[PDB]
């Protein structure tokens, strides 16, 4: 019976968007390859099954740097923390399959059935 | 361009939400007269003008407890922290007040505005 504000959760992801973007209270670098990417872990383990499964167990919470599978592409991991951060997913014909890869080994099994479906329709 | 995934905010926002139930990178406790409540930082500087004021000043960035207004109902402050988490706005006519009050002080514009209305509602 609670009054629901439809626009809420965009508001939260935006804002925390915006402190990404300015490294306020980031607390991991995830490095990928030659790159680096600086993130909150809370919307990190929000968003895929990989991070989740890393930052629950007590032996990995305080990590601040996690090194990546050396074989995933950066530019993969790029689109999908992106995607984390906003809710769109910049696929094209030219990443999909970078994208795809990746986001399976990132558990992110919504992300991989669209991709799925992307293949579909060419 | 991009594909939008329109539950995706709010499927992150109850990702922390469960986060913040489990005490899972929690990183301050309100405290609000005898009562105290964990958060995550960046969902209270996302959902807050006090809390976004007080955490993006380099001098109070790492404190690890905020002692509110003694004068702040812990009630109020309690479903405006749900509301923060879940999208859903506790008001009734019993605490309309209340947390009209909280949401001035923890500077959350569009929440009193709501407020105003379910006054001019009754
Ligand atoms: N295994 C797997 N995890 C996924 C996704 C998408 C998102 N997450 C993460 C997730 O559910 N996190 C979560 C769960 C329960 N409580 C708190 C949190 Cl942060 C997926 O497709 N697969
Ligand atoms: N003053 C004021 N702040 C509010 C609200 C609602 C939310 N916030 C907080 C907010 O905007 N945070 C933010 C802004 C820019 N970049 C990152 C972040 Cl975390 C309000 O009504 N008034
Ligand atoms: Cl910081
Ligand atoms: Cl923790």
């Amino acid at each position: 019976s609670q009054i629901q504000f439809t626009r809420h959760a965009s508001d939260v992801l935006l804002n925390l968007n915006r402190l990404r973007s300015r490294d306020i209270l980031t607390d991991v670098v995830i490095v990928v390859s030659r790159e680096q990417f600086r993130a909150h872990k809370t919307v990190l383990m929000a968003c895929s099954g990989l991070f989740y499964s890393i930052f629950t167990d007590q032996l990995k919470r305080n990590l601040s740097v996690i090194n990546l599978d050396p074989e995933i592409n950066p530019e993969g991991f790029n689109i999908l923390l992106d995607f984390m951060y906003t809710s769109r997913l910049n696929l094209r014909e030219g990443n999909i399959m970078a994208v795809m890869a990746t986001a399976m080994y990132l558990q992110m099994e919504h992300v991989v059935d669209t991709c799925r479906k992307f293949i579909k329709a060419s």
